[PDB]
């Protein structure tokens, strides 16, 4: 069983009622392990608000250990340092795992979006496409909305930093025929740390 | 010498990175007068950290102190309670102001956008509008993107409240002539409490 640590959700950190939390997970272990215990460090100072959950089997029979580490918005923007320490019988020593913002100047990114292509046209099945470029860090968050309620059918990549040191995703929001043209607007809203209200909006129709 | 309390800028209070305060002020002050001392509380506990201002002749002759309370995001949406409480030789007693969030669900605002009227066209300098409804409580920002740098000429009417208890405001973007039909886009961006993504944009052209 190895540790993961996973960084707030881009989304969380952005909007003050939201509770953006750090993650620690100890997947893989085996159902003979003993309960793996976590410990936190906010700037290498030991904090104990963290809750860690029960224990959950996995796909693979196996399970993992999850635990949550609530923190504030501003010091996950600030910079500052998160450390999950792990430890159990199973392990020798205790695994440390460390994260925190990627550093330096914030970039906004550009929105962009991209009816379905003259070629997909002909299908009862099309896609509509958000083309976000040159942000930094590469925190963020990109969702679809049908008219104004949610949209569950989209699928976003992973970032991915261009030869300049910024970043791009793409945002593929499938829709079944019809709608596209004749029918309801199409809107990609991201959220980012460098927009002007940290948010942005473009539609398609 | 009559003492205002005034809420913390909408947009403040909801953008992390932005340092909502309130602000407390004693115009209309006599050369003569001595300086006031401020003094403030959140939840009936006073606070030190605060910073009032030096003190500047205002437009007739006399003068006006400024006094604000840096706060923190969650404190004005969670309804806490701030009052500054205002002394100096020149008052019998001290003068106490109380402001808070307004208490209700909040609401999310409608977003509409209009276009110069049918009959303003003829002429050499028309008007975008923005109209905000059914919002509730007052506390709103609303601003205008031309394509997607600021815009300083436009004015927002102050909110008012509907019959149902919500709110409405306008919001009227001056633009000379040209531009409009042939031109660069604008766009209405409004932030509320209410909204997904405390935040949205509708577009004009
Ligand atoms: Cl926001
Ligand atoms: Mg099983
Ligand atoms: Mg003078």
């Amino acid at each position: 069983s190895s540790v993961f640590i996973f960084p707030p959700k881009p989304k969380d950190v952005l909007t003050i009622t939201l509770t953006p939390k750090v993650t620690c997970v100890v997947v893989d272990i085996s159902k003979d392990d003993p309960e793996v215990q976590f410990s936190w460090f906010v700037d290498d100072v030991e904090v104990h608000t963290a809750q860690t959950q029960p224990r959950e089997e996995q796909f693979n029979s196996t399970f993992r250990s999850v635990s949550e580490l609530p923190i504030m918005h501003q010091d996950w923007l600030n910079g500052k340092e998160f450390k999950c320490r792990v430890n159990s019988a199973a392990f020798p020593a205790p695994i440390e795992k460390t994260i925190s913002k990627t550093k330096g100047r914030p970039k906004a990114p550009q929105v962009y979006t991209i009816p379905p292509p003259k070629e997909q046209m002909a299908k009862d099945k099309v896609s509509l496409t958000c083309m976000i470029t040159d942000f930094f860090p590469e925190d963020i968050t990109v969702e679809w909305q049908w008219n104004g309620q949610p949209a569950e059918n989209y699928k976003n990549t992973q970032p991915i930093m261009d030869t300049d040191g910024s970043y791009f995703v793409y945002s593929k929001l499938n829709v079944q025929k019809s709608n596209w043209e004749a029918g309801n607007t199409f809107t990609c809203s991201v959220l980012h740390e460098g927009l002007h209200n940290h948010h942005t909006e473009k539609s398609l129709s």
